[PDB]
This record gives structure tokens, C-alpha cells and sequence, in this order.
RNA sequence: UUUUUU
RNA sequence: UUUUUU
RNA sequence: UUUUUU
RNA sequence: UUUUUU
RNA sequence: UUUUUU
RNA sequence: UUUUUU
């Protein structure tokens, strides 16, 4: 009768929301690891140029171990900073791992310990001299810049050391857009990002690193999830307004705002597509339960919090549920009625399971063949049903 | 059914302003460089003309740092005010630079350091010689004003000293309006600017700089990033009324007329044709979530501030999001109105990857072939039926 | 009439606070002096210990600037916290000084600049080299602490590293208490300060810096200012609880309880035996002029703030008007009372010009021949007349 | 007038509650040592054994680090709990030292490292071995226990390991009464708590520490700070009920009630003998300020919160303004009054420099001489004159 | 600063 | 201005 | 710490 | 930017 | 990202 | 799970 069909939303609803409440015990932690940080302890511009090229050979170095990468990545990310200590140790929210920060003190052609010369030390130097030997013998003497004067690059001014930090860094975080989502088709939004980033004078195009290295940090940002997650929260801290923000911020948030809602497509082009623009073909009997899906969807995400965004980057439980294949049928007629709108979509590779080609079919026809779509008319135009007919007419 | 389509407003809504809330830590603070900034000490005529062709020789010089090519700049902004100092420090909001105000005090051919002579101050004697021949060397000879008379000119006169650098500070500030939007196409509109002050006396003709000199201007400008904040809070600053306006300040304030919502043309031009002047073909199942997305734009820009007009050349992040690319279909519809309607629309560069030509096509035929577009009549025009015809008959 | 005699003591309070309202302004700015502090870069032992020996001699050098001298000071002062330089930073108050803070980096004999070797770093170089020459050229071949091996003496271990500064601390934070007061006549309440926190433990004895060395940073901190500001806001944020309190923290609140109230000696000593202890010799016709007085006392003090303990220390100016002087016979006779009732009261040397010798008297027969003193006895010790007799019979 | 003398006492209430209110920040951070703790991984009663005897091996040892020490007290402290490192975590509150809780795992005659045996292990394993021959050379053959029987003896069963591992945490616990008060004056009290127990057979007399351990032991408590804030945080937990207590919990919680108000014999005498026992004598005019200060102080300490009991455990510098030298009059009197009327007061050195024998004699005179001291009486006691003059009859 | 008993 | 104890 | 009666 | 009348 | 006029 | 544009 009427009741029912009504207890079937409120169903769904608590169902969605089953058992997402009260808070965890401390038995389930994980195992973490030891992850050694070099920062720079000064402001001098020569050392952290050393200490930037440095992590830069430790990363491309081949028999440098996963976690000795992850240190180098954490140094050269918040290299930018004054501070980088502090950055770091206050910026971190990954149960995994733990960060022991290590100020660098002086440099030496590697990192000189200084405590406790001769014991526990002269090893650890060793390990670092092999780790930078193999990383300049593995490359066919390229070095990590496409120019082989910015390697051998004596830096004393800090505008210098400012700049070439910056290039760095923007480099380094055009990748996480594509890191995980395509990292094999990537290359050629991050060549227009570094083309974009060119043309407004924010890089200074000399510090530009090669592709090989680009290729090798992008394998291991998508191994590692910690890294995703420092970048993630420094992406959500230079979010929040408030405050004046450097050239560094500024570039960190511009990716960001490229970086945003990366890897669920899917979910929000069904939004916009299928759900607005609304096109009398919606409620025909196989689409009502797709939309309570998907409102239940729009509840989770705003239930989620600032973290929403970047679900795929974190690789959240709950991003399963925003993908499609719990609601093929609205999803394929969004994406139907998409492809034939927006000429960008269409390079999107949806060729899955649940492809529902007759409701393809009929979302190309309602994007074109099925009306001119004249929605609830404020102004009232008692005299354009000629106009109509003329739009329709193309 | 009725829930829904509201919900999806909404959801939109509150994902425009998504993580936009609360204040941001310092632990996020850029590595800041030194900045010397030569500024008058005294209000002496001679010494203020010798400050100002210094900063022009530096400006002009091929082997300034840049470092020193800011900190003339900043003498040269500075220059009209009493105390440039003062004006300096109370309107100086960049966390990127720090400023080391320097009094020059008396006026050597280059400067006088005039502190602790022989000690760490005869290299820099050397080093602004230096700086001196380089750039007179540099040019073929060429003083950077166009009248070689300009440049050795002895200035004695309160008054002559005041028209003359009114006229540099007006040939400055007439490159901020196309520094970073098109720095190519400019020397148009920069000359029409120039013509327009000349015509009204608000300068002197005889002060008037070389276009190589501005297009080297013109490059340091787009470069740098902290003269461009510097500027733009001076034009805030200005902008706000309240007290008596000098020269000075009303031929800045009168230039920022025309530098306001600079590189945002398209936005502004899809609300202005687009969305005003309400066309029938709107409300046509392809443009609600357009609309939806030029309202939240709309939103965003009230909540930014006073520095929303300026948000190019402080390369704001949110710039990205008011860009076209997320709304191309009604700003392709905007465009092709305006190009049809106004005669200077069009001369704007865009050839974008999303241009739609069917919506600009349509557009197109909206602005002349649509009809006359009679709106709500407070005024009873019973009669003016024929009117209308008359109007749409051409 | 009955008006008379309050319209006087209303208009001795409105005089006390006369003109001390409103908000000064900027233009009574004193001239800013630059000081150079070097501060540990990183935490390791040996770099530290290297520095508080650096700063020690430099201290001790007399071929020393003043400069220099603060420098040192302030180095030493903040070598116990984890981050001097965001200690210094955030602690300091004082708009005679401005404070450069110098990460020190590496360390060499004496400090490495390690920014533009060459350039503007080799006199300084020269300079420092001389300045440890001369202070040990200086004396007698005496090293700064009483044992001589503590002088060469290699640290490797943490926690050596962290007695020996808290050693240092210590034998400098009891200087404080009489350094302006009576800097001549200590060395004793000095080494009854030391000898306590030996027989404590709090101190390791073996970095016991010699008397020397002791006299020439008293008499430093004597003619210095800035330093006394330092240590006072120091004493002043250690002295609000809340946080956990380390061993350099409790050492330096002890230490602050002793040095509180110092150089007043006069005016809580008038309080506490002249106006406490109610003797019937108080109305008396000489004294209710002193009593309105030392009530509007009583209110500025309660008015100034919490600096009002460390007003001799920071030298305020309202620290005469707390001064003998104004009232010289309630003072006499609270010291009259004082040296016949406290038997430490008597060494407090009092040979003032307003001694007033016959209220003196006064006072000493006040508290012995005057009568027992019976005050207002909540419990009704209606037998305790013989009690009374028996009590004053001695 | 009536005014004043309320002022004051408002004055000095003030006074006292001056500066100690707000929130510290985090720039007066005491540096942190590391401290390497062995816990027991298992529940097997020889690894717990073995540990224990490694422990108490190490304290005796005189050639150990003293961080070596405080790991082998915190490990010897945390023995009786079956989880030493979750007691450890959840129970420290030292800012000056961190602590790195280390399984132990499996046991050898010192201990496995069992962490990539060879690297940076084998070194440890000799540091361990030469700890273990120093401390058994430095004895004369003499084992820590009184018995020699006691330290060759091998445990297998869980009921002799938990009582010797409760006669080792009593006999330790033992020493916090009297370590920091007047250390070389034990023996005596820490003999009588050892017969008690005993005689209650809460400990087994057989595993009996020597002499010259405890000696040892006390005065490593006494030099280290954060083994005694462990031990008093130990006593603050264990001192709050709810829960079921264990025999260790037990022991230790009647410990404490001895440990509890020690080193503060003077205020609390001070109040019990002279404030409370009210005596006619009170009021004399020379006890007015010692009453107000004694009132502040009870205000103070009720203010200061849990901690106040173990004010001199933890060395509190809140400490030194409850000493007597603020009060010497009252709290003369008091003790005189203690003397005559406790026969154990009088063990009590009080031979301070502010003795004041007059107020002394005065209350030795009080005490026996003065009156009965009939006090308000509920009860009519009409016939009772006879009854009082018996009683002062003696 | 502290030196009793409990 | 200041010269104790704590 | 405790040493009665009940 | 401005080019009338008043 | 941006390329008009004002 | 993901593969557009921005």
C-alpha cells in the first residue's frame, strides 16, 4: 500500500549508514616502521642545494632500500619550508609509519652524522657513499635534470636556491594527479601542467628533471601510500585559507586543485550528467533505484568530511561504494549522454562489465534526438515556441 | 522525486566550499630571501632624480641580480611619497621576501654606503660600479628615456623632480594592466594609456622611457611575484577613499581602473552576456548545471574579498576554479553573444580545447536571428507590438 | 566640616594615578642596537658543550664588545631548550635591541660562518679567533670553572652534556637575585644558593664555574639591560603553571623564587611590621598620611601587572615612587620594629637621610615595652588575663 | 581606618596567587635524553629472573651509565606487572627523557639483542658483558641479597618468582621515604618498615638485599629525577581506588602512605601544633602575619592539586614557599609547643638560622604552663572548675 | 631546601 | 635607587 | 601494622 | 578621458 | 592559466 | 579500483 515503498528508502538508507558509528579500540595497530628523515638544520642555501641533489640521487638510485626512498621523498617535499622539522612532525597523520627527523648539521659530499664519529657511524657512511655511487652509475651518465649544468650547479644566493626548490617541488607534485589513478597514460597532462607552469613564470624552466626520473619517483609515489599521505595532508592544511601564502603554497595549491576528485570520474560525472540537466527520460522504472543510490552516495560524501576528495589517493574503504557497478544503469546513461555532450569525455576508458549498451543507446538519443529540454520557465516566453523550434532545429 | 534535484544543489554547494574553512598552521612558512631596498633619506631634489636614474641604470642592467632588480623596483614604486620607507614597511604584506630598508643618506655617482667605511663596504661600492657600466655598456649608447637630453638632466626644482617621476611612476604602472595576461601583445593598449595621459597633462612628454626599457620593466615584472603583491596592495590602499589624493595616487588609482578583473575576461564576459540579458535559448537542459556553477562562482567571488578583482596577479589559486573549463558550453554561448553583439569581443584569444562550436553557433543565431526579446514591461506597451516588429525588421 | 578630609584623600588617589591612562605613541621609538646570538643548530652533545664553551670564553674575554658579551649571554641562557632560537624569538621584549638569531651549523675551533666563505666571513673569522685568544690569554691560564679538567673535557653522552648545562644555568641564574640590588656585597647569599642545590643534587659540582668568571658576568649583567628583560620574561612564563616542568624549568622557578621582590626590600618590609602586626601606636596623628599613601601604593602595585615583582630588575620607573621617601616615618618605624623583632632584620643596610631617629625609638620600644598586644580574640578567653601578664612578663 | 588592614590582607592574598595563572607555551622545552628500558617480552618466571638479577647486577655495577641505571631501575619498578611496557607508556610523565621500551625476548646471560645480530648488536653485547664483570668485581664476592644462596638460585615456579620480585619492589620502595629528605640518616626508619613487613609475612625475608645495594640504590634514587616522578606517579595511580589491588599494588600503596607529606615536617607541625590546639596565646600581635601567610599556604596547597604531597619527591619549586623562613615566629612557637608536647618531636633538626628562642621559650611555656586550655564547650560542664584545676594539678 | 613518629 | 632572611 | 573480651 | 547647448 | 574594449 | 578535460 503506501507505507511500503517508503520503508524500503528508510531500508536503504539506515543500510547505507549500518554499522559506520562509535569508535575503535587501539588493539587493531599496525605494525610500524622506522623511516629515517634527513632534513636541513639551516638556512644557508649551499646546504640545502647539497642536501636537495642529494635525496634527488637517492631517489633515482636503484639499490637505495623502500624506506630510505621514502626519507629522501619526505626531504626534498618539505624542502621548501623553513622549517622543515616542524612541517613535518606536525603535519603527519600516518599510523604505519614513524618519522625519526634528523637535522644534517653539515654537509659533506653524502650527510656527515656527527654523533658519535667511528661508532655506529662509519657503516651508515659507507651505505650513503654506495647508495650515491650506484645512483650516478645506473644512469647512463644523465644526470637527474634534463640539463647536465644544473646538476654540477654551485648555488650561494638564496633567490637561487629558492627558485630551483620551487621548480623542484612543482615537478615533483604535478605526478600525484596521475599517480595512481593512470600512472602508465600519464605524461602528457603533466607535460601541459609543466607547459602551464612555464608560460605564467612561476618555474624557472633550467631546474627542469628528465623523464626517466620523473618516471622513477611516480613508481615509487604510487608504491607508497605514506608519501600519498603527507601530500594529501599538506594538500588539505594549504587548503584552508586564512593566512598569506607563499609562492611554494600557492603552486601546492594550484596542483591541488587539479588533483581534487582525481580517480572517481566516474561517480561525478553520473552526477552531473545523469542526475542534472534533467532530461525526461529519468524516471522510467529502472533509474529510481540508482538515484536513491546515489543520494545515499551524495549523504556519505558530505557525512565523509574534507577528506571526500582525495578518497583514491588515501585508498579509502568507502571509495568502493562511490564506484560505479552499484548503479550501472544511471551510470550508463550518463556517461552515454556525456560522451555525445562533452567532446573532452569520451578518452575515458569505461569499457567495463556493466556497460548496459541499450541504456548507452538511449542516453546518446536523449542527449540529442530527444528534445530541445525546456526546463520550468521564470521569465515567461509565451512566444518561443518558434525559438524552440529553431534551437531544435540546429 | 521532489527531494532529489535539491539535494544535488546542495551536495554542489557545500563541495564548492568543501575544506575553505578554519586557519591554516605555521608550519607552512616559505624560506623568505633579503631584499635591499635603496629609499631616499632626505627630500632633496638632486638626490632623489640621482636615486631614480640609479634605479632606471639597474632596472636596465643586463647583470643586476634579481634580488637587486626587486629592491630598485621597489625604490622606483616608492618613489613619490615622502617617506618611502614607512610607505614600504605599512604596505608590505609578502611572506615570500623580507625587506631591509636602506637610508642612502648622501649621493655618490652610484651610492654612499656611508657606514663603517672600508669594512664589507668597498666591494659593494665595486659591485654597483660595476652594476653601472654593465648597464650603460649594454645599451648602443641608448639613455632609457627617449630624449637623450632626459637622462643627463640636473634637476634643482621641487617641481620638475615631481612631474618627472609622476611620469615614471605612470609609464610603471601603465604595464601591470598586460604583465602577466599577454606581456606579447602589449605596447597597444600600453601606448593608447599613454596617449590618453598625455592628452589630459597629467605628464610630461619629456620624461618618457624607451620601449626597450619597458619591455625589460615589463619582464621583471612578470618574473616576480613580490612586486606584483607589493603593487597590488599599494592599489587596495588607494582604492579605499576616505582622504585627500594626490597625483600621484590619483594616476595610480585611475590606472588600477583599467588593471582591475584583469585575466579573468572570460568569466566576466560569460556573467555579463551569458548570463544577463536573458536570452530564451537558456533554460535548455544543457546549461542548469552551468548556471548552478556560476552562481557558486559568484559566491566564492563575494566571500574572497578585496582582493578579488586582483586575483591573477596575485596567482591565486582559486583563480583556476573561475577559469572556463568547468562551465564550456554557456561560456561558449556567452562568447559567440558577445562576439556577435560587441565589436571589441573579439579580439580575445579563444581557441580552447572545449570551445563547442554547436553552442557557439547557437549563440551565435541567438543574438541577432532569435528574436527581440521583449522582457517584463512595467510600462503597458499594448501597441508596441509593431514596435517590436519595426526593431526586429532592421 | 565633615566634606573636609575625604576631598583630601580622593584627591591623593586621583593624583597617584594622574596621568598614567591612554595609549602612548610610536614616535617615542628608541634606536634599535644589532645583536648577534648564535645558537645550536642541531641537538647533539658535542656541538653544544663546543658552543657553551665558546660563549663562556667570549663572556670572559675582555678584549670583548658589549655586543658580542649579550650575544654570548643570550646563548647561554637558551642552551638548555631543544630550540633556542624559537625560544629567543618568542621570549623577547625588549625595544632596545633586536635580536639576528645565527644558526651555528658545524663547529670549528671557533664558529664556521659557512655562508660565502671569503666574502665578508674571514674577518669575523679572524675576529672570534681573537677574541678566544684574549680570553685565555687573559688569565692565568685559569680555565672559566674551578677544575680544570672541566674545561678539556670531551662530551659525547647526552646526559652529561645535559648536567653540565644545567650546572652553567644554575651558577648563572643565581646572580639575578642581587646583580643591581647589592652586586658588592654577594658571594654570599650566592653561596648559600649553590651549596643548597649541591646538597639537593640538583647540580652536578663538578662544572663549578671559579669566582672570575663569576664577577665579570655579574658586573656584564650588571650594565646590561637587555639580558636582565630576557631573563626576567623568562622567570615570568616559567612561573605560569600548567605544562610539565623540566629540570632547567623547576631549577629556574626556584631560583625565581628568591629573586622575586627583590630591591624592595624597604616597602614590603614597611607592610609587613609597620602596617601588619596592629600595634596601638599607629594612629597617632604622624602616621595617617604614611597609611593613605602606602594604600595607594598597595594599588598601583595591584594595578602594574605581573612585572610588578621584577620592577628593581627591569628598573621602572615606578619602582621610586614604591622607594622610602615619601613616607620616612611609618618606614623608620616598621624597620625599628623589624630589627628588634627579626633577628635577619638588622644587616639591611638603612643609613638613609630620613631616618627619623626619635619614631625609630618609637618603634623599638613598640615591640617590647609597649604591652602584649592582645587583638580581637574570636574564642572568649575571659581567664586568660593572668595568661597575658605571664606572656608579657618574658 | 576601617579600610585598611583588609586591603592588606586582600593585598597579600593577591600577592600570593600572583603571576601563577594562564597557559605556558612550548618554547621552554627541556632537552630529552634517551633511555633504554628492558622489559620482559614473556610471562615465563626464569626470563623474569634472570632480568631482575640482570637489573639489580646493573645498578650495583659502578662502571654503568647512569642512563644504563635509571633503565634498570624503571626495569626493576615495572617487574611485577604483566604487561612492564603498557605500565611504562601509560605511566610517564618526564619532559626531560624519553624512553624507548624494549622487549627483551628470549635470554642469555646477559641479554639477546636478537635485532640483525652482528650489526650494531655485538657491541652492545660486550658494553653488557663488562657491565656484568665490573659489577661482580667491585663486590668482594658479595651478592646483592643478603644470602648468598639467594642470587645462584634458579626459579621455575610462578609463586616463588612473584614473591621474590615483591620482596625486591618492597625493599626498593623502602628507600623513596627517606632518599631525597635526610638520605644519610636511613637505615633506621627503612629497618623498621622491612620488620613490619616481615612480620606481617608480606615479603619473604630470604631474597634480603645487603646494605651496601641499598646504599647504592639510594643514592641513585637521589641523583636521578625521573626514576622518583615515575615512582610518585606510580603512587598517584595506585592511591586512587575503585579497582581490585594486587599484593604489589598493596605494598606499594602502604608505602606511600608513609611516603606521603614527606620533607614538609615543618609546615605541616607548624599547622597541627601551633594554628590548630588553640592557645591564648595566639594572638599577640606578633602572629597575625604568620597566621595570614599560613592561610594563603593551605589555599596554595589546595590549589596545587594531587601533587602536593610529593611536593619534595618531585621538587616542586612551589616547594620553597612552604618552608618555614616566611613564618619563623609561628612556626618557632609551634615547634616549641611540639617539642614539649610530642616526645617524637624532637628528632627533628631544626637548628635554622631564624630559631627565635624567645617565641620558642614562649611556647615551651604554652604548652605545659600557660592554663589547661578549656575550649567552648558543648556540654554544660557547670560543676566542672574542680575537674580543670585537678586536671592542670598534674 | 631537608633531617620525628606514623 | 639599592644593600636581611627566604 | 597487630597482640582484650565478645 | 574629453570635444553640444545652457 | 591568460590573450577585447574600458 | 582506476584510465577525459579542468
Amino acid at each position: 500500500m503506501s507505507d511500503i515503498f517508503d520503508e524500503a528508502a528508510s531500508f536503504r538508507s539506515y543500510q547505507s549508514k549500518l554499522g559506520r558509528d562509535g569508535r575503535a579500540s587501539a588493539a587493531t595497530a599496525t605494525l610500524t616502521t622506522k623511516i629515517r628523515i634527513f632534513v636541513p638544520a639551516t638556512n644557508s642555501p649551499e646546504l640545502r642545494w647539497e642536501l636537495t641533489l642529494f635525496a634527488l640521487d637517492v631517489i633515482r638510485s636503484p639499490s637505495a632500500a623502500e624506506s630510505m626512498k621514502i626519507g629522501a621523498a619526505f626531504t626534498l617535499i618539505s624542502m621548501y619550508s623553513e622549517r622543515p622539522g616542524a612541517l613535518i612532525r606536525s603535519l603527519l597523520n600516518d599510523p604505519d609509519i614513524e618519522a625519526v627527523i634528523i637535522d644534517v648539521g653539515s654537509m659533506l659530499n653524502g650527510i656527515p652524522v656527527m654523533e658519535r664519529r667511528g661508532d655506529k657511524a662509519q657503516e651508515e657512511m659507507e651505505g650513503l657513499m654506495r647508495i650515491l655511487k650506484t645512483a650516478r652509475e645506473s644512469s647512463k651518465g644523465k644526470t637527474p635534470f634534463v640539463d647536465s649544468r644544473a646538476y654540477g650547479l654551485r648555488i650561494t644566493d638564496m633567490s637561487t636556491l629558492v627558485s630551483a626548490v620551487i621548480t623542484i617541488e612543482a615537478q615533483i607534485w604535478i605526478l600525484i594527479a596521475k599517480a595512481v589513478t593512470a600512472p602508465d597514460t600519464a605524461e602528457e597532462s603533466e607535460t601541459r601542467r609543466w607547459a602551464k607552469y612555464v608560460q605564467q613564470k612561476r618555474v624557472n624552466p633550467f631546474f627542469a628533471l628528465t623523464q626517466q626520473w620523473l618516471t622513477e619517483m611516480r613508481n615509487l609515489l604510487s608504491q607508497s601510500l605514506s608519501v600519498r599521505k603527507f601530500m594529501v595532508e599538506i594538500l588539505m592544511e594549504v587548503k584552508k585559507g586564512g593566512s598569506a601564502k607563499g609562492r611554494a603554497v600557492e603552486i601546492i595549491s594550484d596542483i591541488g586543485n587539479y588533483v581534487e576528485e582525481t580517480g572517481m570520474a566516474g561517480f561525478f560525472a553520473t552526477i552531473r550528467f545523469g542526475l542534472e540537466t534533467r532530461y525526461p527520460a529519468l524516471a522510467l522504472n529502472e533509474f529510481q533505484s540508482d538515484l536513491n543510490t546515489i543520494k545515499g552516495l551524495m549523504l556519505l560524501y558530505r557525512e565523509i568530511g574534507p577528506r571526500a576528495p582525495y578518497m583514491v589517493l588515501l585508498e579509502e574503504s568507502i571509495q568502493t561504494k562511490f564506484a560505479p557497478g552499484g548503479y550501472p544503469l544511471l551510470w550508463s546513461f550518463a556517461m552515454g549522454v556525456a560522451t555525445t555532450i562533452d567532446r573532452s569525455m569520451g578518452a575515458l576508458n569505461i569499457n567495463r562489465g556493466y556497460l548496459e549498451p541499450m541504456y548507452f543507446r538511449l542516453g546518446q538519443k536523449s542527449a540529442r534526438h530527444h528534445a530541445g529540454g525546456i526546463d520550468q520557465n521564470m521569465a515567461n516566453k509565451l512566444g518561443l515556441n518558434s525559438d524552440q523550434v529553431a534551437e531544435l532545429a540546429a
